[PDB]
């Protein structure tokens, strides 16, 4: 598929059929975003929105979340799972005090350099709050680019993890970037799933190559 029709394709899906309401996405700054990113990595959104509005009661600034002690933040964590994002996330808020003055950084190298935000959180940070032009690849995004261009191979090899994102960047727009980083995610979630995917609801079934074939289960590739 030629990216501009990529593009346009997934934008007007969101328009008519994207999440738009979620607690992170309404008055959004690049705190919110950094927060809902860290719970969302691991755990469903049904079950982050409570302890997300939880944390943003408790901690209503990043300086809030810094001076707090580490033991009443793995408390509120407490049913969340993988602990070592809490411990990362207090470390990062402390590093956003004393480094930044309380502000959030608004540049990619000063986002990526916060313990638990690796490239594609970093991305995610500034493209969805701040609308700056980077684009994502978690394994919602993986799954739908690596079946609508046919890219076979294990993402945890080197040259397809860099296939895949010069993939991304290609087909990720500046105009819009917010609302196709969103819908990127809300496909590979609800749309195209791991096993069965829905391929009649989904904005690319008229250019993806795995839908062509039928042939999904041949990507992304599994580890040998
Ligand atoms: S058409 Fe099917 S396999 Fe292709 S990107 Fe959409 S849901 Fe995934």
């Amino acid at each position: 598929m030629q990216a501009s029709q990529f593009s346009a394709q997934v934008l007007d899906w969101y328009d008519k059929y994207g999440r738009k309401t979620l607690p992170w996405q309404i008055d959004k700054t690049p705190y919110k975003v950094w927060l809902s990113e860290v719970m969302l990595q691991q755990t469903q959104v049904a079950t982050v929105i409570p302890y997300f509005e939880r944390f943003m009661a408790r901690f209503p600034t990043v300086t809030d979340l810094a001076n707090a002690p580490l033991d009443e933040v793995l408390h509120l964590w407490t049913g969340l799972g993988y602990y070592a994002r809490a411990r990362n996330l207090h470390k990062a808020a402390q590093q956003v005090a004393t480094l930044h003055g309380g502000k959030f950084p608004e540049t990619f190298e000063e986002v990526a350099a916060l313990p638990g935000v690796g490239r594609s959180t970093a991305g995610a940070i500034l493209s969805l709050s701040l609308g700056k032009h980077f684009p994502i690849l978690d394994g919602n995004v993986k799954r739908v680019l690596a079946r609508c261009y046919a890219v076979s191979g294990w993402p945890g090899k080197k040259e397809v993890e860099n296939k895949l994102w010069s993939l991304s960047e290609q087909v990720t727009p500046a105009v819009g970037v917010e609302r196709f980083n969103q819908a990127m995610m809300d496909l590979g979630a609800m749309i195209c799933t791991r096993s069965k995917p829905k391929c009649s609801l989904c904005p690319l079934q008229n250019g993806c190559i795995a839908a062509a074939n039928n042939s999904w289960a041949l990507y992304p590739g599994k580890k040998p």
